[PDB]
DNA sequence: TGTTAACTAGTTAACA
DNA sequence: TGTTAACTAGTTAACA
C-alpha cells in the first residue's frame, strides 16, 4: 500500500471512529453522570474559567448556536448556573455548580489518560524517529487550512 | 504528555474540525455543478461502477440503511437516480444513475484521485527510508482505534 | 453577542 | 431488506 493511500484510510479511520462526537477521547467515559462528549467538555473548560457563550464556542469551535443549546441542557440539571460580569452587568458569565465538579475533573482525566497512550506510542520511536513524525504532522495539518 | 503527545492530540483535532458535517475527507473544492453532500456524490460515484442495492451502498459507506434511504431520495428528486421499482416486478430494488448525474459522478472520483495526489506529494518530501518510519507511526496510530 | 427557525445528515428500533 | 417514526447534536440566517 503506498504511503498515499495509507494517509487516505488513516483519516477514513479516526473519521468513524469518531461518529458524532466532536473530539478524540480513547476508552470509556467513566461518569455516571450522562452527557455528550461535548457537554462534558465544557464543563472542564468553566472549572478552568468563568466564561461566556462566546468563549466557550471558540474553545470547542463550534457554532454560539450549538453552544446556547448545549448551556441550556447543563442549567436544566442544575451542572451550571449564571451569573453577571462585574464590569458589564448585562454580560451573562456561566460556571459550575458542585455536582459538576467531579464530572469536570473525570474529563480532565479522561484527555490525560489519552495523552498518556500517545506519549507511549511516540515513545516506540528514536529521538530522530520522533522528529521526522513531528515534521510530517506539521506537514500534514497543513493540508487541512 | 510531551511534545510528541500533544503534536498528535492536536493534529486529531484539526482533522475533525476539518471533517464538520462531511463523512468523508476531500482536499480543495466540490467543483461540482450540482450541490451535494460529498456522501450523496461517493453513492453517484458506485452506481457508476456497479448498479446496486441500499444494503450494498450502505455497507460500502459504514452507514445506515436509513441513512442511505434519505439520501437516495433526495438524489431521486433531483432525478440523479433512478429505481427499478417503477418499471420491474423483480424482487431486487436497484438503483442507477441518470444521465445527467454521470459527470457529478466523475467529477467526485476525481476529487479522490486529487486528494490521493495531493497526499503522495506531501509524503515525497521524504527520503524512502523517512516514509517508512511515516508508515509504521500510522499504523501504530490505527491500532489504538481497533 | 446570543437565540430561535428551519434545516441537516446522521442514529436506533419496530415492522411490512 | 428497506421504510418510517422518533430522536440527536450539529449548522447558517437573520434579527432579537
Ligand atoms: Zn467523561
Ligand atoms: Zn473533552
Ligand atoms: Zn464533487
Ligand atoms: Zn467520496
Amino acid at each position: 500500500m503506498s504511503l498515499a493511500n495509507q494517509i487516505d484510510q488513516f483519516l477514513g479511520t479516526i473519521m468513524q471512529f469518531a461518529e458524532n462526537k466532536h473530539e478524540i477521547l480513547l476508552g470509556k467515559c467513566e461518569s455516571d453522570v450522562k452527557l455528550t462528549s461535548t457537554q462534558e467538555h465544557i464543563l472542564m473548560l468553566l472549572a478552568e474559567q468563568i466564561s461566556t457563550n462566546a468563549k466557550i464556542a471558540e474553545k470547542l469551535k463550534i457554532s454560539p448556536a450549538a453552544v446556547t443549546k448545549a448551556l441550556k441542557k447543563l442549567q436544566e440539571q442544575e451542572l451550571i448556573k449564571s451569573s453577571r460580569a462585574t464590569n458589564d452587568e448585562r454580560v451573562v458569565l456561566w460556571s459550575l455548580t458542585e455536582k459538576a465538579v467531579p464530572v469536570a475533573k473525570e474529563h480532565a482525566t479522561h484527555h490525560e489518560k489519552t495523552l498518556s497512550t500517545y506519549q507511549e506510542l511516540g515513545n516506540k520511536f528514536t529521538d530522530e524517529e520522533q522528529e521526522v513524525i513531528s515534521k510530517f504532522l506539521s506537514a500534514l495539518t497543513e493540508e487541512f487550512q
